[PDB]
């Protein structure tokens, strides 16, 4: 059993990794950084049991762990970009541009690469990683928001064609997960160590915790075992129980 | 951990009790047959991983569970009750109030009775099994598909509270469930059987099959697990795609 | 045309009967006071326009407002209880058969009771008044959340059977309506004069401000007027954007 | 009032157009066709109540309406691309981003270029016109159901933004509205007069007929009015009761 993990640095990227080698899959990474060598084998250094690739681009990413590896049974579209708070009028449009390429064409373009060979062997599982923010609660975060209920719907929509050939298809949207060293999007400092900070995740997620690696891994391990295809179109808020908020006073 | 899964009978029982068992929980199992002792021994006898209970009535049961084994953990509410399609004005109002009596009524009264223990020790998990038919695409089920949306509902409601105390609530809403030979929902006759139910699931189903007792068990231990308490609130559709609808002719 | 709107001095009552009113309707109007004739004819000379009425239950005034007015061609379920803010292991499980009674019983009972006249005439509107509770942020609101839930739910449902005969079915799901006098469920006092109370719903709210009966009026009376007949089965959030969440800190 | 539709001559532009006018907005209207000016002037001698512009491209358009009226209270983004179903491994990545370009680009285009404007003044209204495709019961829809959800998802996200300056921000999500002679999306020809379509909506949709572009038109007035500004941020699903799937056989 064959995976690939995206990004494998950043958002749900270690979690998910670490947790599907355990699980016994060959897992393949991608990171942007896997383009120079230098970093690529620090990292195979540091992580005998994960492969990472330097291949950057859709197509190019899956035909090399198709060659080395054998057929992607799993694709983890860990998918980031960085999060500004401009109001409307003071973005560009291409901005947008740059935001839904990102978010949203990545995906589709992983997944557009992996299809066809998954519904010829009858068998795959496909998992994007989103986020909470698809018609949340957030003020001035508008590309992003909209980008990342693009790539949910993408994966609802592409469920119902891919259950015909055996192939489930499955959102998962965060909010409040540890990143640890990585800035998407939730990393220690300052989450963890900022009181101010202590104090948001305490006011507004109902277990009143940032949720974790671990947590995010088991999930994408679960989806990909094989053991709730039955769920298949499933977004599943990742998310602790945000937003909550505050009773009336008085 | 100790959990209760109600009605084992039927709908997402065995699934989940058989699943659990199999992950080391300890698992005492409510069903309404098992108010006759001889239908009581007889599941004892076939399933003896299982601690099958005489108790009916919420309150008796969660007693009647932390006395012979000290604490509950893993509440799953597998509710169940009979679907028949009528309109509106061919119901009376009291056939309403026995279906949210069922549906709706009985999880609040068993996370009525279990929470504060709960809430206590700080830890535990309370899953609700409820219908895909909530926001549905059905017709005449009226009554079914709005009392199980406010057990869904309280689901949600409920895990914003009981955060605060490290206690997460799911509901799992499903369709196309093979039920064994179970009337609730998709007993294996007719629906694997007879061709015209063989070609409503392959017509309205994204996956084109039913979903197994195993799939569901699956979901329910893995959210007793703790593995993703991170999850709470979650109504999960486990409806394999339903419902898809065809392309324009 | 006639219609009934339910508990005429709360909630979405006002706004609606008004409106309704000026729109042309002939509006029969029920409240818990009724009861005494004293309140009754306090309230027939304050409203010449509107035409309360003692009857109680559901098909007492069904068949009362059908005899004296004509037939039944507009339902406002507009439906009230209190609000505690109890947790949960300190209700009594009566207290959610009150709820659940008072918010979904109810308006299942008021539509039972008009379908088959508004099915034989293939004409009428039918709408609920019930909250954006539902799914919602609060805590330890969880009996009130759930019967609202139901009642939209009921409403969506319903939608789904009557429009084979040609009977639009809408849930209107408010957050920080101006109730007035009433306190379901934002008086004026303290929601517009409590310092703190103005600053919760300037906080939360994205228009920052209150609703207003006149704006619910607006929509039940669109509903209402057979302009947009395509749009059943819609719940409508009227919640002036509720909720939104602060930015991350820092 | 000044109000602006886009690609006025399809989807719900000429419902929107038509009602508006209706209304006393004073009404620009947008086409791709209006980019000759023999088929600009047809039109404003058809309908001389509107005003047709010749511009194109968002930044253009939104200053020629300026000048010529005075300021835009109203933008409605009357957004429209072909559908076609092909599965997701048959098309080319370049399709996707076109695709995301009409329904998702364009509208945040248009948005972005008239809300300072909006905000400086604390008055405007914003209407995106999507399809109920988005979270939707149909397969091989893959790139259109994702980009129109992405649309009414900024619509939603606007909305939170732009109450601060009371702004009123919704989407319009569609399904089976007539088109007249218009491919997007409901034409009256098929889908008036051939017995397979005429049978496919009397199936799959609750009122068992077609929307109407005074529906949709109605709505849009509506939502323009200040009426109902406390609306904000809804996504409106207008498609008659769709999708209705049958009881069990
Ligand atoms: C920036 C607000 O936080 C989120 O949207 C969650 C994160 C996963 O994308
Ligand atoms: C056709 C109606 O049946 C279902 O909703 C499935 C079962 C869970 O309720
Ligand atoms: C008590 C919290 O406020 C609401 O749920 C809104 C009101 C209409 O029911
Ligand atoms: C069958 C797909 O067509 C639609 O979604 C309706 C139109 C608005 O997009
Ligand atoms: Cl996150
Ligand atoms: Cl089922
Ligand atoms: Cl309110
Ligand atoms: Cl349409």
């Amino acid at each position: 059993s064959t995976a690939i993990v995206t990004n494998v640095k950043h958002f749900g990227g270690m979690g998910s990794a670490l947790r599907l080698s355990e699980a016994g899959h060959t897992v393949a990474c991608h990171d942007e950084s896997f383009k120079h060598q230098d970093e690529l084998e620090a990292f195979a250094e540091t992580y005998p049991q994960l492969i990472p690739m330097s291949e950057q681009e859709p197509v190019e990413l899956i035909e090399a762990v198709t060659s080395a590896l054998g057929h992607v049974d799993i694709l983890v579209s860990n998918d980031i970009a960085p999060v500004e708070w401009r109001p409307i009028d003071k973005y560009a449009v291409e901005d947008y541009r740059d935001m839904v390429e990102a978010l949203q064409i990545k995906p589709f373009a992983l997944a557009n690469a992996v299809a066809s060979q998954m519904k010829r062997r009858k068998s795959g599982h496909i998992i994007f990683i989103t986020s909470a923010a698809s018609f949340g609660p957030w003020k001035e975060l508008s590309t992003y928001a909209s980008a990342r209920a693009g790539a949910s719907a993408l994966a609802n929509a592409l469920s119902k064609e891919l259950g015909e050939h055996n192939i489930p298809v499955f959102a998962i949207a965060p909010n409040g997960v540890d990143s640890g060293d990585s800035p998407y999007y939730y990393p220690s400092e300052p989450w963890k160590t900022s009181p101010e900070h202590v104090a948001w995740v305490r006011k507004y997620t109902a277990l009143q915790r940032l949720g974790t690696q671990k947590e995010l891994g088991e999930l994408v391990t679960f989806l990909a075992s094989g053991s709730c295809d039955y769920l298949t179109g499933q977004v599943f808020w990742l998310a602790g129980g945000f937003p909550v908020v505050e009773r009336w006073p008085g």
